[PDB]
């Protein structure tokens, strides 16, 4: 599967930025979620790491030890605050709930 090696690095990979987003190009959710994030809500990019996965070598290994650490399997995923949120579905529900700009916050202060 993976190793504890990997998921710890992804992890810290996860948690050195207030914002986490796992995606792929020609993703249409992953598009859709990065546009939530940095354009409609305007989520400082210095505040955020993308992963594009399908352009790093180890895209398919960081995209099995993010299954791991939450059990999803699909892109986008994304963290804030190093705490899972999800794929663009979650994300658009929290982006609904108000809960999502509660949630960024942080990221502005």
């Amino acid at each position: 599967m993976v190793s504890q090696e990997t998921v710890a690095h992804v992890k810290d990979l996860i948690g050195q930025k207030e914002v986490f987003v796992a995606a792929k190009t020609y993703c249409p959710y992953c598009k859709a979620t990065l546009s939530t994030l940095f354009q409609e809500l305007n989520v400082p990019k210095s505040k955020a790491l993308v992963l594009e996965l399908d352009e790093m070598s180890n895209g398919s290994e960081i995209q099995d030890a993010l299954e791991e650490i939450s059990g999803q399997k699909t892109v986008p995923n994304v963290y804030i605050n190093g705490k899972h949120i999800g794929g663009n579905s979650d994300l658009e529900t929290l982006k609904k709930n108000g809960k999502l700009a509660e949630i960024l916050k942080p990221v502005f202060q």
